[PDB]
């Protein structure tokens, strides 16, 4: 193992600050959602974790942001999603270009993060994710494969587990391009609520019938 070595600590790692709250401080909250911003330890910087109460199954969760069979089709801030090296069956490397841009002091970024999607039994099914220096792919000035330190997207099953879930992600993302303290105050917090927001509606774009906008081929 190599990819999985990382990812697989990585994994609990990232599900370890799930576990791991304090230190922190809200940056942004809504009515359902909380993003708490912390440290990012892996850049000069601070960690940015959101939590939001999907009222779904973990299993709608981890069936919309699985890979790239919808997440990026149905989504605000996805763009591309190619399977540059799969490790195993749970342990992928994805080549996704995102819209993460705040309005205009941002371009879209390659994002090649490697993922390792875990099923904590009933407790969470969260994909880990560590923007990682593979040769299977090099970016661009055009797109900026973005630092995203290892992070990931943790789902857990809440109290009332199938009828209500606790979407919890964390990112630590290193803005490696030109951006600014205030720039990157609203690309992580707004980001991650918007994470959560294609969580929001993704799942009802699956649960409810709200395929009528079908917003490009989920599986091309």
């Amino acid at each position: 193992m190599d990819f999985k070595a990382i990812a697989q600590q990585t994994a609990q790692e990232v599900l370890g600050y799930n576990r791991d709250t304090s230190g922190w401080k809200v940056v942004k909250t809504s009515k359902k959602i909380t993003v708490s911003s912390k440290a990012s330890r892996k850049f000069h910087g601070n960690l940015y974790r959101v939590e939001g109460i999907i009222p779904e199954s973990p299993a709608k969760l981890s069936d919309f942001l699985y890979q790239t069979g919808d997440r990026i089709t149905w989504d605000k801030s996805l763009q591309v999603y190619n399977m540059v090296h799969r490790i195993d069956s749970d342990t992928f490397i994805c080549h996704t270009i995102t819209q993460s841009f705040a309005v205009g002091s941002i371009s879209p970024r390659d994002f090649i993060d490697l993922v390792y999607i875990k099923r904590y039994e009933g407790n969470m099914n969260i994909i880990s994710s560590k923007s990682v220096d593979f040769p299977e792919y090099p970016p661009s000035s055009n797109y900026i494969r973005g630092y995203n330190h290892p992070c990931g997207f943790v789902c857990s099953p809440m109290e009332e587990n199938p009828a209500y879930s606790k979407l919890v992600m964390f990112v630590q993302t290193e803005m490696r391009g030109k951006l600014s303290p205030s720039i990157i105050e609203k690309t992580m917090p707004s980001n991650l609520v918007n994470f959560i927001l294609n969580a929001k509606d993704g799942i009802k774009a699956h649960r409810t019938p709200s395929r009528r906008g079908f917003h490009h081929n989920s599986h091309s």
